[PDB]
Order: structure tokens, then sequence, then C-alpha cells
């Protein structure tokens, strides 16, 4: 029944996720076309610094299955590149049940920020979407959207 925010036992969040929401203070990112549109598959450790993800993408409209690996700083701090350099933080999750990530990411313009909402099942209450919106609305992001009204590649996982 119990929210983690601190000491996040990265052993206890592994396993099959799915993508529920996403928010991004650049509306144009969060788009059909834009590559920051990713569908989350599976976590895992590969020792106490590393993060191994999976993910699903479209790319001229097929769906395409990537993996990264996500390097470890302080506790709940990690980078990895993939379109530019990214840094993100667990902000809180319930380990059988939802995750909340922040994203910073760098490119060469200027930097942006994305919030992602994943869950252990395809979909959730509308208690915890107004959770999610209000955390966005708090932190200045407005851009916010519903990926359970979208296709998410649910077809290719496994």
């Amino acid at each position: 029944e119990n929210v983690v925010r601190s000491n996040i036992d990265i052993s206890k969040i592994s396993g099959e996720w799915y993508s529920i929401l996403l928010a991004s203070d650049v509306k144009e990112k969060i788009e059909e076309n834009g590559s920051m549109r990713v569908f989350v598959e599976h976590i895992k450790a590969l020792d106490n610094s590393s993060l191994s993800f999976v993910f699903h993408t479209k790319e001229n409209g097929k769906c395409t299955e990537i993996f990264l690996v996500a390097d470890k700083t302080k506790d709940g701090v990690y980078t990895v590149v993939y379109d530019g350099y990214n840094v993100f933080s667990i902000v809180e999750t319930v380990y059988d049940e939802y995750i909340l990530l922040h994203l910073l990411n760098f490119d060469k313009t200027r930097p942006f920020q994305l919030v992602e909402f994943y869950a252990r099942e395809p979909d959730v209450s509308q208690k915890l979407k107004e959770k999610f919106v209000k955390y966005c609305q708090e932190h200045g992001i407005v851009n916010i959207l519903d990926l359970t009204e979208v296709d998410r590649c649910l077809q290719a996982r496994g």
C-alpha cells in the first residue's frame, strides 16, 4: 500500500511495464512523428550501476524494438545517450502498481523536459491520472497526452 521516494530497490522495479501517460514543455516532441514517443516493455538491473530498458517505436509507420543501457550517478539519477544526451530520475513508485519519471534532453538547441507514467496494467483509474496531471501543473508542464487512446505497438510485445 506503500509509496517509495528515497532508497529505490532496483531489483523491485524490474519486470514488465506499460506506457500510460506522456507530458512535455514542447508539444512537437510528443507528436505522432516525434522520436520521444516510445512505449516501454521491460526493465532489468545489469549490476548496482546499470539499468537495461526495452521499448517499441514507430519508424515510417512500422513498429521497431530498441535496447538501451542507462548509467547511475547518485541515488535515483541516471544518464543515457539517445537522440542527444539525457538525464532522468525516478520521482516516486509503488513497486507493484506504477512509476513516475522526470527526464531532461540536451541536443544542441535549448534543453526540454519529458514526464512519463508507467504501470503494471495497460490502463489505470481516473484518481491516478489526476495525480499525474497535478504533478505536471506544479512544475509548469501543460502538454499532456493519454497513450491509452493511441497505438502503442501492443501486438509486438512478449
